[PDB]
């Protein structure tokens, strides 16, 4: 059968257009700050403007912004940007957050039950073509690495091509992903730890809690289509989930793992817990993570589509 996302991504429709970031066809050999930002800056124009003229038209309606939304991502599609062989660590990265945000945006267009993409039958295809283009190339990027290298890169590259796995209807980017889900779940050790994120030091509890909302996409995405991973590895998402709340609330648990007092400049930012979404439509959620979810709400994640919130709901 046909993939399907979650039912948020369904909802009805409501309830000019600046000129589009030169489409990046160049190798993706970037430097992991200004400098960086600078080399990525139509690539970082396009996943924030292409997501919120979505979010905007699936908010209002108005048939413009659907119109600027798809010459958008079509004008990508059809120049093949961000398809290169040359790339470093990092342009691979920024291949997969790319396809990442563009592809959980267009979701909504794709499955919304006002069908806003059955009047751009021919660019609706251009830009599934290149999601499916970008999937094949994220699976490669990030396939035959020992346990060593698998990490939180391999996590949002697996949610990356789940988003385009649904809106491409491709079974065998599904498969992928869910294999690097379960991969992920065997990580979880008996007391809910990353090994390889307790190598990050004072950013260990970060870098836990940023494996969460890939983690509980994928396996959102997966129960909708009949796969249920939340007894993967003795339930290993509930395992690192309840640890990461533990240790947002007392720092200690990881400072007693790290030997080292945890920078919490990543925990203190509400987006930084959209994961919430996913995983309390996955698990009964206690009243100390439903309240974390009710005071946030509502939730905009650039990198899984914009309106989080709204999709879970």
């Amino acid at each position: 059968a046909d993939l399907v996302p979650p039912p948020g991504y369904y909802a009805a429709v409501g309830e000019s257009c600046p000129a589009v970031p030169p489409p990046y066809t160049g190798s993706l050999v970037f430097t992991s700050e200004k400098t960086f930002r600078s080399q990525i800056k139509d690539i970082t124009d396009m996943e924030r403007g292409a997501t919120k003229l979505v979010t905007q038209y699936m908010r209002s309606g108005r048939d413009g912004d659907l119109a600027c939304a798809l010459n958008w991502m079509s004008a990508w599609a059809r120049a093949g940007a961000l398809q290169s062989d040359d790339f470093n660590h990092t342009g691979k990265s920024m291949r997969k957050w790319a396809l990442g945000s563009l592809s959980g945006a267009y979701m909504r267009l794709k499955f919304s039950s006002s069908r806003p993409l059955a009047a751009h039958a021919e660019q609706s295809r251009e830009i599934e073509d290149w999601f499916a283009r970008l999937g094949t190339q994220v699976v490669r990027d990030w396939s035959g690495l020992p346990l060593k290298k698998i990490n939180n890169h391999s996590y949002w590259a697996a949610w990356s091509v789940m988003s385009t796995a649904v809106v491409t209807n491709r079974r065998d980017l599904f498969d992928w992903a869910v294999s690097e889900f379960k991969v992920a779940a065997n990580q979880v050790d008996e007391q809910g730890f990353l090994p390889n994120e307790l190598k990050r030091r004072q950013r260990a509890l970060a870098y836990h809690n940023y494996a969460l909302p890939p983690l509980a996409m994928i396996a959102a995405f997966a129960q909708v289509n009949g796969v249920d991973l939340r007894q993967e590895n003795h339930g290993a998402l509930q395992r690192l989930a309840e640890r990461v709340m533990k240790g947002v609330d007392d720092e200690e648990t990881f400072e007693e793992k790290t030997g080292e007092d945890q920078d919490m400049t990543d925990l203190k930012v509400d987006n930084k817990y959209a994961w919430l979404e996913p995983y309390c439509a996955l698990y009964r959620c206690e009243p100390k993570m439903l309240e974390a979810k009710k005071d946030r709400e509502p939730f905009n994640s650039f990198r899984l589509g914009g309106e989080v919130t709204r999709v879970f709901s």
